[PDB]
């Protein structure tokens, strides 16, 4: 019995001084347990050490992007998916200069 990924805490949107860190969360569930996935402008993020993602509780997954810069400011999408299905989240990162 396979439930589909469900949002309880959708993304908010971000304005962040360019050098410092953005912070993205969302609480999610779902059986099995939803993978997370993050997108930059539509294009899928994977880990770096400036941009990764990970679990701080069970249910929340998190976005971190650190250092910032004007480069960075986009639309931000997450996506919760397992087997029953996926459902997705968005807002946006905005960088402002010193």
């Amino acid at each position: 019995s396979m439930e589909a990924p469900k949002i309880f805490e959708r993304i908010q949107s971000q304005t962040v001084g360019q050098g410092s860190d953005a912070h993205f969360r969302v609480r999610v569930v779902g059986k099995p347990d939803p993978e997370c996935e993050w997108y930059k402008n539509g294009v899928k993020i994977e880990r770096s050490d400036r941009i990764y993602w990970y679990w701080p509780e069970d249910n929340v997954c998190e976005l971190v992007i650190r250092d910032v810069t004007g480069e960075d400011s986009a639309s931000i999408m997450v996506k919760a998916i397992n087997i029953a299905g996926e459902t997705s989240s968005h807002a946006f990162l905005l960088v402002q200069a010193k």
